[PDB]
């Protein structure tokens, strides 16, 4: 769709985000899968990814922010939405009339989100409910506060109990069941994570929520090893050669830098340069890498600094090894500036964010 | 102009860099001062950045892309734009479709790009050639092929040799070399060798153009630099979030998270809530950051994670150095996701890239 004018970029493969979506509704093909797409799906583009979802027949996503819910409506995604957040209590009109659920941390929250109601917008407000089950961060903790929470909610016809939830174990997941089990249960009930969707069923769960496994990552090496499933990598960042120079050895240059995400702590890596794995050398700059390479490396030459590969010198994990974090932070540094190349099938189609 | 619906953002103040802006053009009255917006300003926003410059005088902008300079003329910029990378030699139409100058990086390159050219696009070519003078990177190291190129320029009416430029006792030597190398050829009308450091530190009689960039948003590009320099220079950001939740030591919940920007590695730093150093503790999560807090701290209370002076423990130079990187990157990190709210005087106006 959108033109690109850097020879620098992400491949993004849509069949391989559908086909691990798939491998979630596959194992648990009575619950319902909810996609998390938040922070621009972990990097691919979360327009796209949630538009390709939907047309394998994803109904309900999830986001961080109300921010990313509207970015999805106005892009006609109609799929159930949830924001995982806390909205501040002043926009919860914009959340009604966008149709968007959101999470309820706090009987407090609840309060001051009815006050903030007005007349103006009249659907209905979707809540999820999140307990704190011994993790500790976002949520309610008491069993008691749980149930005057429900019972504020029922004294209004406008708010709907829609969902309870949690985030991660044994314990945590019999704590959950206590305090869901003292009251009426809502229509969704969720607590698995990708880890917690590879290696636990949960029968007391309706509704799982994917979010690294989706674009093709296991959250950890322990849950890569436990569980034997295959997922796809979706993301290759690839560069090409714009100029070669001779300094006994060649160098290339490359028009990708830290702006793009590819950080300078990257300097010592080793990129794939048709068949050759090449040092990163001298410092990463905001717009540009120097690789050492072989003679016969010409301009125009693509180059692989992240490649669609668990077990490859440039996977994600290794990347993540090389910054001293982890594959989750790796793809979301990938910037604005570079464009996505979503490939479904033999079509193709670009987004490029500057010339929106 | 723009709504935003999460606490977590960016005050840019316009102010500031029109006031660093002026800086370099009272240090250098007889250049022009061709201000660097590229990788959409460091981060502050391209669009907005230019348009504010140009209100101040700015007549030549220098950007890494022919994207990023495509950008600026959709938004009304009408100043001469050089792209300093390497555009893809099939898009030259482009370039002289929408009259940006380009960066000749190699002799091979030109031909490449004199032969795309269509016979229906028929304004200018305007291009700068850059030259290698000791880095060993981008441009053309050799005397005789700067002048073979020149000579391929002057063949082709629709060709314009605009300018001539590098980039930097390491630098004495560069400098010399730069100055021995274009004093073998007829003269351009741009000539530039000076980035931020070198428009602080240096005269350079010889060129009458410069390249401030980090500098125009209030950073020197290094202690040295700063330390050297007898003028000052105002920082232009902040970054901002509010607490959204405490729980009970208090701790308090903030909606911003490494996908934001705010990377895993400032787990420990302070940041300051409403005057009281607190500390970053536990991990950083993707759109979740804890922070250890005084009792009377509540929900609502607002919170610098960057402020804008350069002797604060939330200095974008501390950021950097707890992210063991430069301030170029600390703010190049800042992600799409988080609202830039512009400052000019009493107005105000935000940009949300997510409802664009
Ligand atoms: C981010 C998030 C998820 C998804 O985690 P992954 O490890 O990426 O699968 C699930 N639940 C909540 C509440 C989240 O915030
Ligand atoms: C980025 C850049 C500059 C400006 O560098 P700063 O240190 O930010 O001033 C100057 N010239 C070129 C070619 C650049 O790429």
């Amino acid at each position: 769709s959108d033109k690109y004018y850097r020879s620098a970029y992400m491949n993004v493969d849509l069949n391989a985000v559908a086909s691990n979506f798939k491998v979630f509704s596959t194992l648990h093909p009575n619950k319902t899968v909810m996609a998390v797409v938040k922070a621009n799906a972990y990097g691919l583009g979360s327009v796209k990814v949630a538009r390709h979802l939907m047309e394998n027949g994803a109904t309900f996503f999830a986001v961080a922010t109300l921010d990313e819910a509207i970015e999805l409506r106005m892009h006609g995604i109609t799929a159930k939405i949830l924001v995982l957040g806390v909205l501040p209590a002043k926009d919860i009109d914009k959340a009604i009339q966008h149709r968007v659920a959101l999470t309820v941390p706090s009987k407090q929250w609840l309060k001051e989100a009815i006050k903030n109601i007005s007349g103006e917008q009249e659907k209905k407000l979707w809540l999820h409910i999140k307990l704190d089950t011994g993790m500790g961060r976002l949520g309610i903790k008491d069993t008691n506060t749980y149930q005057e929470v429900i019972e504020i909610i029922q004294q209004y016809e406008q708010l709907v109990f829609e969902g309870v939830f949690t985030h991660f174990t044994t314990e945590q997941y019999q704590r959950f069941k206590d305090m869901v089990n003292e009251a009426i249960k809502p229509e969704y009930i969720h607590c698995q994570n990708s880890a917690g969707s590879l290696l636990m069923d949960c029968q007391f769960c309706n509704a799982i929520r994917p979010g690294i496994s989706l674009y093709g990552y296991y959250p950890s090496e322990y849950v890569q090893q436990k569980v034997k499933v295959h997922l796809k990598p979706s993301v290759q960042l690839i560069a090409n050669v714009v100029q070669t120079k001779t300094l006994p050895t060649t160098i290339a240059l490359l028009p990708i830098g830290y702006a793009d995400g590819y950080l300078r702590i990257m300097q010592g890596s080793f990129v794939n340069v048709n068949g050759h794995q090449c040092e990163v050398i001298g410092r990463v700059c905001m717009d540009q890498t120097i690789v050492k390479v072989p003679d016969q490396v010409k301009a125009g030459d693509s180059v692989i600094l992240i490649d669609n590969h668990r077990e490859s010198p440039q996977s994600v994990e290794v990347v993540a090894e090389k910054q001293h974090t982890i594959n989750y932070e790796v793809l979301c540094n990938l910037s604005r500036r570079l464009p996505r190349i979503y490939h479904d099938g033999d079509q193709r189609f670009v987004t490029n964010e500057l010339l929106k």
